[PDB]
RNA sequence: UUUUUU
């Protein structure tokens, strides 16, 4: 199943790019996910990505976290629920 | 197969029997569906309900949107795609 | 602020 990563302060902008290229580098990502409303595809401000390996999704999660992205302060952390 | 109704913000444990009881009461509906994980039978959330007069299906989502149903709104309306 | 149209 890997291990579910929840980004949190992205943009109404934001895509999918940007996740693959904020996480990719720490090791492997199964997949990427910007939340958006349906009607107006705009994003609505977090987003996930699948890690394989938790050791790397929690390099990941310590180097991402707080992250300036834009001109917001991304909170990252393991999916809850 | 007639109007078909989308409802956003079912349970995890959500059945069939719930929608059929909201959506009884207010006309003729042949079908219902609770949207399931594939290999896990755990409501994704949502589902549909489909009702045969179109006043009659109106009137269900006219009044059942904003319905707080467990601990959750739900968002009621025709589908869109 | 934790996956919204089979």
């Amino acid at each position: 199943m890997g291990w579910c990563i929840f980004i949190y302060n992205l943009g109404q902008d934001a895509d999918e790019g940007i996740l693959w290229q904020m996480f990719g580098p720490f090791g492997a990502v199964t997949n990427v996910k910007v939340i958006r409303d349906f009607n107006t595809n705009k994003c609505k401000g977090f987003g996930f990505v699948t890690m394989t390996n938790y050791e790397e999704a929690a390099m990941a999660i310590a180097s991402l976290n707080g992250y300036r992205l834009g001109d917001k302060i991304l909170q990252v952390s393991f999916k809850t629920n």
